């Protein structure tokens, strides 16, 4: 069950209910010791070390749980140095570097003076428990500099934190709780990041080999279908420019009604393939005055300055300043523009070179007009693009899914740890 009534509460490190009784780390910790560097000029100190040396590093490479070391050490080494092997299901805090930095060991292993071995008392306080603790106040515990003299964390200083501590069975409770939901979002992380990974090899697999073909040929521009056929971006699109009409005239701007798109709306879109929006708009008489290009929906739009090779398709038809360049199809009807969008995408570290060919990085028209692209038969290319467009929407499902998780254990996490909600025992 779930307690729901607060009832009445203490009140010293914040609104702790009757049963919490704030007691300070080192009074329910049996060991709050920091680690040692041995000699690191000397080779029988890690020579074939047995003994897992953990550094800042290994605990921010880890996902709560350390099971992992870069660096290992050796008994002699051990023995010579403020370095102590520190008991399994431990909790090591970074006082250096990465400043509330917490895991928990699931091997034995040693620490440098950074991190800082805490070893809670048997039946008085949880590992698990600590851990979401030092977790919940880990931005606040990072603070202490601004505050008056900047200084990191010593290890006199951990051991005087004011923490919660309820009965042993509500902070099994609670961190079994909380343990779950970290496992969630762990498990939808691991599908995101492998979806990732495929929608990579698959952008440079259709893209290069095309969909359902059995036989390739060479070409310009690598192997290729033999079905395919290479062209110049000139040859099937035609490059516009934009420009800026003058800031000096409101005429221009004043309830603008005509998208814009600059090469930071762009940037803005953090990878998405559709653009249905400017940040700042003009109106129809500068459209007409300035003589701006008009392209229709469904044209593409790219970044040719500042950050060069953002790349996507209107929704909407837009002008766009001389930070982008347009392309228009010749026919609407041998074309697909998001498989370009996609191609070209995928070709942005050579869109880079090409502009990045001297100081002020530029794509100029001609570079645009002159670059070569593939030519496959219209239905494949909206085979190919329906593929790429469906993975990235599943990404985004995922992400989405991971970020309410998340947000929902920030909430939780809030509500347990405090005089909130309780498990019934």
């Amino acid at each position: 069950m779930f307690y729901k009534e607060e009832n009445f509460k203490k009140t010293e490190i914040g609104e702790i209910p009757e049963d919490w009784e704030i007691v300070e780390l080192k009074d329910v910790c049996k060991k709050i010791k920091a680690g040692g560097t041995p000699k690191t000029s000397v080779e029988e100190y890690y020579k074939n070390g047995t003994i897992p040396f953990v550094k800042i590093e290994d605990i921010t490479n880890s996902n709560k749980y350390l099971t992992n070391t870069k660096i290992k050490i050796t008994e002699e080494g051990l023995n010579n140095s403020n370095a102590w092997i520190v008991p399994k299901n431990s909790v090591l805090f970074a006082m250096y570097g990465s400043i509330g930095e917490t895991a928990i060991n699931k091997i034995e292993v040693a620490t440098n003076q950074a991190i800082l071995g805490i070893i809670p008392k048997d039946n008085i306080l949880e590992s698990e428990f600590l851990y979401y603790i030092l977790a919940k106040n880990k931005n606040y515990y990072s603070k202490l500099g601004m505050q008056t003299t900047q200084k990191n964390l010593n290890a006199q200083i951990v051991k005087s934190f004011k923490i919660p501590l309820p009965p042993l069975e509500e902070q099994k409770q609670i961190a079994k709780i909380l343990t779950k939901i970290d496992e969630g979002i762990e498990i939808i992380e691991k599908s995101i990041n492998k979806l990732e990974r495929i929608k990579k090899g698959l952008m440079h697999k259709l893209l290069t080999k095309g969909i359902g073909h059995s036989r390739f040929k060479k070409s310009e521009i690598g192997e290729i279908p033999e079905d395919w056929e290479v062209f110049e971006i000139k040859d099937i699109f035609e490059v516009k420019t934009g420009t800026t009409p003058s800031t000096k005239k409101s005429e221009y701007w004043e309830n603008g009604e005509i998208n814009w798109i600059t090469p930071l709306d762009l940037s803005r879109l953090n990878e998405k393939i559709y653009i249905g929006s400017s940040e700042r708009k003009v109106t129809k008489i500068a459209l007409e005055k300035c003589n701006l290009n008009l392209i229709p929906k469904g044209s593409i739009i790219i970044s040719t300055r500042a950050p060069v090779g953002y790349v996507a398709v209107l929704t909407v038809e837009s002008t766009f300043n001389q930070g982008c360049k347009g392309l228009f199809q010749k026919n609407n009807d041998s074309v697909n523009t998001e498989f370009y969008a996609y191609y070209l995408k995928f070709k942005k570290n050579l869109l880079e070179n090409l502009s990045g060919g001297s100081t002020f990085k530029e794509l100029s028209k001609s570079m645009l007009e002159n670059f070569k692209i593939p030519l496959p038969p219209l239905e494949e290319q909206k085979q190919i693009a329906k593929i790429l467009s469906s993975v990235d929407k599943s990404i985004e499902l995922k992400k989405q899914k991971k970020e309410k998780l998340q947000r929902m254990k920030k909430k939780i996490m809030e509500l347990l740890l405090t005089g909130k909600v309780r498990v019934k025992t």
